[PDB]
């Protein structure tokens, strides 16, 4: 696998610590569409919205299955932690013209 699952269910967008990764989920958009990190570093989503939302990787991207995250309700958070190189795009299960891509280098 390319990243870990610090917490397999949401948690609370207040919970998130100081200088966590952050990209926001508003506007019906992730707002760091385009987001590169190093290895190791830990991704965090927050929705700011009344939508539920969540990321989902297909199969083959991060790992063998399919990621498909947990709905994040609004106010909720969700991470992972990449541990490898490469470009990992993403999307919305719900609303998959949502998109999006982590750049790990
Ligand atoms: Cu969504």
């Amino acid at each position: 696998d390319k990243a870990t699952i610090p917490s397999e269910s949401p948690f609370a967008a207040a919970e998130v610590a100081d200088g966590a990764i952050v990209v926001d989920i508003a506007k019906m958009k992730y707002e760091t569409p385009e987001l590169h990190v190093k290895v190791g570093d830990t991704v965090t989503w927050i929705n700011r919205e009344a939508m539920p939302h969540n990321v989902h990787f297909v199969a083959g991207v991060l790992g063998e299955a399919a990621l498909k995250g947990p709905m994040m309700k609004k106010e909720q958070a969700y991470s992972l932690t990449f541990t490898e190189a490469g470009t990992y795009d993403y999307h919305c299960t719900a609303h998959p013209f949502m998109r999006g891509k982590v750049v790990v280098e």
